[PDB]
C-alpha cells in the first residue's frame, strides 16, 4: 500500500541506524523479503516525496521530514507493542510481528490516550527506547 | 490491498443486514462512498470466489462462507471499541472510525486475548450486539 509501504521502509531505515548501521539499500533487501530492483522504486519514489536522499557512506539520508515521520511509526510501534503486551498480555513472540501491523492503524489521539494510560512508556518490552515527546 | 476490501464489503452487507436496510448495492456504494460502477466491480469480484450472490429479495446475498468473513471483521470491530473506550478512552465519537482500521489488523490471537481482558464483552458502545465469539 503506497502510504503504508513508505512507513514500512522508513521503519527499516530507523531500525538499521539504531542497530548502529549504514542505511544502505542492500542491507534492507535482506531485511525485507524484497529485491534491489523493487527497493529502488521505493527509495526513488520516496526521495522525490522528500523523505530519503541517496548519497555515499552510510548512504540513505532521512531528511528533516524523513526523521519526524519514522520517529512516529516507531513510537507508534513501540507504544502499541506494550498495549499488546502490558495490557492484553499477548504471548510475546506474536507482539512485534503483530505490532508491525498496529503501527499503521494506530493514531496520534490513541497515543495520547496510551501516554495517560500506560504504566511505563520508556522502552519497548524488548527494552530500548520509545522517542516522540510531541 | 483487496482482502481488507472484501472485509469492508462483508462488513457493510452484514451491517445493513443487521440494521434492516436490505443490501442492494447502491446502498453499498453510498455507505462505502466508492461509486456503484466501482461497487459492482467489487461485489461481482467477491462473487467469482462465491462470497456473494445477486438475487431478487435481498439483492446481495452473501454465502455460508462470505458471511463468515463478515461476522469476524464485525467481532474484531465491536471488540476494538470495547478496547478503545473501556481500557483506553478516545472521547467516543472518534472510536468507530479507528476500529474500522483496527478491524483489519487485530488477530484472532488478539481478540481472544481481549475477551479475558474486558469486563463486559456482550455490549457494543454503539448498541449493536458483538457477533462471533470463539
Amino acid at each position: 500500500d503506497l502510504v503504508d509501504t513508505t512507513e514500512m521502509y522508513l521503519r527499516t531505515i530507523y531500525e538499521l541506524e539504531e542497530e548502529g548501521v549504514t542505511p544502505l539499500r542492500a542491507r534492507i533487501a535482506e531485511r525485507l523479503e524484497q529485491s534491489g530492483p523493487t527497493v529502488s522504486q521505493t527509495v526513488a519514489r520516496m526521495e522525490r516525496d522528500g523523505l530519503v536522499v541517496v548519497a555515499s557512506d552510510r548512504s540513505l539520508q532521512m531528511t528533516p521530514t524523513g526523521r519526524t515521520l519514522a520517529t512516529a511509526v516507531m513510537r507508534k510501534h513501540r507504544l502499541a507493542e506494550r498495549l499488546l503486551t502490558d495490557i492484553i498480555g499477548l504471548d510475546i513472540n506474536k507482539v512485534h510481528d503483530e505490532a508491525c501491523r498496529w503501527e499503521h492503524v494506530m493514531s496520534d489521539e490513541v497515543e495520547r490516550r496510551l501516554v495517560k494510560v500506560l504504566k511505563d512508556v520508556s522502552r519497548s518490552p524488548f527494552g530500548n527506547p520509545i522517542p516522540g515527546l510531541d
